[PDB]
């Protein structure tokens, strides 16, 4: 029971979701790995997952991670980081929605969005039964909890993996998280807020059209609380990031670009 507008307007979206996100993580490579009160609070910030590399003629690379030092593992992250926001901005350039906006908001959507894209994504390469993320041969694992998913961001990814959601419903999920009007330093406040009053029209439309069981009743609203959620996810992260590299430098070129930070 969708328009043919809304038809294309999900068809746009896979379409730039196919092209820009690399499910197998086959391009991801040449990655760096583990070799006062501020620094009580970063290390706070800083706290478990290990590693798994998986080649191709067999060999399996683990890594465990260790106590209390903290810092051997933002390299990689770095990196991976990395690797993630270039899809990501990739994925948005593809929109027409996207580039027909000035490049001024553009880049303030983007600034604003990629952290939550990112997650999205990885929520679809999330293992629920095995508490894995399984990133082609990269594989991070939990170790070993009820109080594990006491951390909002594992919280947040169990929870999202219990909707079932489907392709379409997480790439309308990434355009109306990229499209967000009250993002700082958005302009066309105006034209973003009815780009994503449409976006999530037809999210609420698909899930009507293509959901009828009890157990997806109030699933449009779920969504977009986790929308939500996720946003505030977003806000206490950065902080936290902004934190460590005030202390221990470690954002790359993107990512220092990606948090407004100049260089001077
Ligand atoms: C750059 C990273 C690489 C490994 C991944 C992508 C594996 C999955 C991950 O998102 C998971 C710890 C939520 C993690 C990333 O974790 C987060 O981004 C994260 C973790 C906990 C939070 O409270 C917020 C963000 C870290």
């Amino acid at each position: 029971g969708l328009t043919e507008e809304q038809r294309m307007m999900i068809r746009e979206l896979m379409d730039a979701q196919m092209k820009t996100f690399d499910t197998t993580f086959s391009h991801f490579k040449n990655f760096r790995l583990p070799g006062a009160a501020k620094w009580s609070q970063v290390r706070k910030d800083l706290c478990k997952v290990s590693l798994q590399l998986r080649g191709e003629d067999g060999s399996v690379w683990n890594y465990k991670p260790p106590a209390d030092e903290i810092f051997s593992l933002l390299p990689h992250m770095a990196d991976m980081s990395t690797y993630m926001f270039k899809g990501i901005i990739s994925f948005a350039k593809v929109i027409s929605y996207f580039r027909d906006l000035p490049i001024e908001d553009q880049i303030s959507l983007l600034k604003g969005a990629a952290f939550e894209l990112c997650q999205l994504r990885f929520n679809t390469v999330f293992n629920a039964e095995t508490g894995t993320w399984e990133c082609g041969r990269l594989s991070y694992c939990l170790e070993d909890f009820q109080q594990l998913l006491l951390e909002p961001m594992l919280k947040f990814h169990y929870m999202l993996k219990k909707l079932q959601l489907h392709e379409e419903e997480y790439v309308l999920m990434q355009a109306i998280s990229l499209f967000s009007p009250d993002r700082p330093g958005v302009l066309q406040h105006r034209v973003v807020d009815q780009l994503q009053e449409q976006f999530a029209i037809t999210l609420k439309s698909y899930i009507e059209c293509n959901r009828p069981q009890p157990a997806h009743r109030f699933l449009f609203l779920k969504i977009m609380a986790m929308l939500t959620e996720l946003r505030s996810i977003n806000a206490q992260h950065t902080q936290r990031l902004l934190r460590i590299q005030d202390i221990h430098p470690f954002a790359t070129p993107l990512m220092q670009e990606l948090f407004g930070i100049t260089g001077s």
